[PDB]
């Protein structure tokens, strides 16, 4: 079934709807999944565990404060992540780990917080991936930005606490 959301074949469009929370059942066969351009703040753990079939997954737009852990542990598949323009501070460890498709993610404009060593896996990830992190026109890894703004790939590692979570 499709649930606020337009859905064509396996592309499920929920963006631009308002929406405070991911729809409850999307189909396991989705491989377009469009949730930009929301209200969403959490989400529910394991929310995307049963779409092993996703190719592209777009979250930007929205107001996410924490992403679950291993909330993309299922996705062997998917080839594109959008997280920028959220209110994201850090990144799970090893969110990234099973991401073996994955050739665009874009995580620029969100206030990553630099002085919390959570930021390391972030940015040691960024600094081993370049290539995948776009801005908005193009590759450019260094858009992911300390808030308060060096690169969080340039993080040099004394600069982290983990007091200062």
């Amino acid at each position: 079934a499709c649930p606020q959301c337009s859905c064509s074949g396996t592309t499920v469009d929920c963006s631009g709807k308002s929406l405070a929370s991911v729809p409850t059942g999307i189909p396991t066969t989705t491989q377009v999944l469009y949730l930009y351009d929301n209200q969403i703040t959490k989400l529910e753990p394991g929310v995307f565990d049963r779409l092993t079939q996703l190719t592209r997954l777009d979250l930007d737009n929205n107001q996410l404060t924490v992403l679950p852990a291993g909330v993309f542990d299922k996705l062997t598949q998917l080839t594109q992540l959008s997280l920028n323009d959220n209110q994201l501070k850090s990144i799970p460890r090893g969110a990234f780990d099973n991401l073996k498709s994955l050739t665009h993610i874009w995580l620029l404009n969100n206030p990553w917080d630099c002085a919390c060593s959570d930021i390391l896996y972030l940015s040691r990830w960024i600094s081993q991936h370049p290539g995948l992190v776009f801005g908005y026109l193009n590759l450019d890894p260094d858009s992911a930005r300390c808030s308060g703004n060096t690169p969080v790939r340039a993080v040099t590692e004394a600069s982290t606490s983990p007091s200062k979570c």
